């Protein structure tokens, strides 16, 4: 039994004023490099424990002994994304009821449906990129999240975003970013009802009512029409839950499609970010990637056997997940007292946060070589550990879009190393922003087209 490091305190605001950053997850590792696996970190009225080892983490994915808490974070997204699946408790009716629902529908089997739709957005990217001119380049996260946010759009719910149409987001997109910053933003004031933030208070209820409206119109257009699409909308319209016997709610299915838009707006983009920065970095696995799609990629339509052939591609998928998770931390509370790692006693409902970056950072797992891209790591999935690598969270409460995300990223990454060669022309220096997740920010590339006919 001993006693957890700490670190630096600011008086009466004990450690809070650490994370008065744009980039806390960023300061929240170089803690964990300097305090080790474990550390408590105290603001007025919390504490929370921050995890890095794998040996701890693996005891807090027993979920005999924990379970998902809803970080401060997902309880000021809850205000917008309701009892949806990631903002919902386990212990939640509507939690067991959408999963048992939604489960089916991103089913490895699911995807083959969702494949041609994912393909109409792809090759939307790869046309773009096929139109700019010699002295041009690539805002590398801004393609990529036009790219994930209309995939999602189109496969959640058959709505077209049309982000290749536009410099300014659709309306819905500006209210969704600003929510989800006016929630992460919140985390940092240490006294929020000050008049001051009044103009944030009546600026969030107007981006919940333009996100509620849009979706809200949406749900209800599609009932009218009694159209039947093969999207999750048409799903949950018509999708029973075996336990309960009831479907889903207008209101719950809206939670849902506000969740899943996140989703698509915040991660997959964020990894396709990383995987083409790792790519540009490291030529030698550029061109052993870009080898696999010339290969497997034969059809100017990839099909879905196809994707699942891209085996190279998956491998930089995951290391990139390995070096920087875009969806950084999961939350744990402990279910009844109980020992962490036989040295730290923990009471009934205690928090635990999960660094997913210190996670992959192992060297007890990885070796000494952690911080280098390395897809061979990968090239044999019996050999990680349980519990080593986590990009998808834990257990009941993993990523619902797992192979959907997965699917979508092996697909467009397999169609940019077929139709083009990169460029890092900037020689481009690592800057990551923090929403909820991780991108590169200002990440360029210039891309020499193939010139292969789609
Ligand atoms: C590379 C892409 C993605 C990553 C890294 C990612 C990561 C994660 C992580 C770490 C969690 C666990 C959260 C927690 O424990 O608090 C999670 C949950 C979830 N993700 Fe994803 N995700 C991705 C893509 C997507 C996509 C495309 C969708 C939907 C279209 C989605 C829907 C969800 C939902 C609904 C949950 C909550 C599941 C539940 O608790 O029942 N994710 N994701
Ligand atoms: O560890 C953090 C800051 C990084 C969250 C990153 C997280 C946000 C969700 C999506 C994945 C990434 N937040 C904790 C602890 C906390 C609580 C109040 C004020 C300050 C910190 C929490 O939100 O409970
Ligand atoms: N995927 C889940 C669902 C939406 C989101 C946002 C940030 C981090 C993880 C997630």
């Amino acid at each position: 039994i001993k006693e957890m490091p700490q670190p630096k305190t600011f008086g009466e605001l004990k450690n809070l004023p650490l994370l008065n950053t744009d980039k806390p997850v960023q300061a929240l590792m170089k803690i964990a490099d300097e305090l080790g696996e474990i550390f408590k970190f105290e603001a007025p009225g919390r504490v929370t424990r921050y995890l890095s080892s794998q040996r701890l983490i693996k005891e807090a994915c027993d979920e005999s002994r924990f379970d998902k808490n809803l970080s401060q974070a997902l309880k000021f997204v809850r205000d917008f994304a309701g009892d949806g699946l990631f903002t919902s408790w386990t212990h939640e009716k509507n939690w067991k009821k959408a999963h048992n629902i939604l489960l089916p529908s991103f089913s490895q089997q699911a995807m083959k449906g969702y494949h041609a739709m994912m393909v109409d957005i792809a090759v939307q990217l790869v046309q773009k990129w096929e139109r700019l001119n010699a002295d041009e380049h690539i805002e590398v996260p801004e393609d990529m999240t036009r790219l994930t946010l209309d995939t999602i759009g189109l496969c959640g719910f058959n709505y077209r975003f049309n982000s290749f149409y536009r410099d300014q987001p659709h309306p819905f997109i500006t209210s969704m970013v600003r929510a989800l910053d006016e929630a992460m933003n919140k985390l940092q004031r240490a006294n929020p009802d000050d008049p001051a933030y009044d103009e944030n208070k009546r600026q969030f209820q107007e981006d919940i009512k333009v996100m509620n409206d849009l979706v809200d119109k949406i749900i209800a257009d599609r009932k009218a029409s009694g159209e039947q699409s093969d999207d999750l909308l048409t799903h949950m319209l018509n999708g029973k839950d075996p336990e309960t016997g009831e479907p889903l709610d207008d209101e719950n299915i809206r939670y849902q499609i506000i969740t899943f838009l996140i989703a698509g707006h915040e991660t997959t983009s964020g990894l396709l970010s990383f995987a083409l920065y790792f790519l540009v970095k490291n030529p030698h696995v550029l061109q052993k990637a870009a080898e696999e799609a010339a290969r497997v990629l034969v059809d100017p339509v990839p099909s879905y056997k196809q994707v699942k052939q891209l085996k190279y591609v998956g491998m930089v998928l995951n290391e990139a997940l390995r070096l920087w998770p875009t969806a950084p931390a999961f939350s744990l509370y402990a279910k009844e007292d109980t020992v962490l790692g036989g040295e730290y006693p923990l009471e009934k409902g205690d928090e635990l946060m999960v660094l997913i970056p210190q996670l992959h950072r192992d060297k007890t797992i990885w070796g000494d070589d952690v911080e280098e891209f390395r897809p061979e790591r990968f090239e044999n999935p019996s050999a990680i550990p349980q519990h080593a690598f986590k990009p998808f969270g834990n257990g009941q409460r993993a990523c619902i879009g797992q192979q959907f995300a997965l699917h979508e990223a092996t697909l467009v990454l397999g169609m940019m190393l077929k139709h083009f060669d990169f460029e890092d022309h900037t020689n481009y220096e690592l800057d990551i922003k923090e929403t909820l997740t991780l991108k590169p920010e200002g990440f360029v590339v210039k891309a020499k087209s193939k010139k292969i006919p789609l």
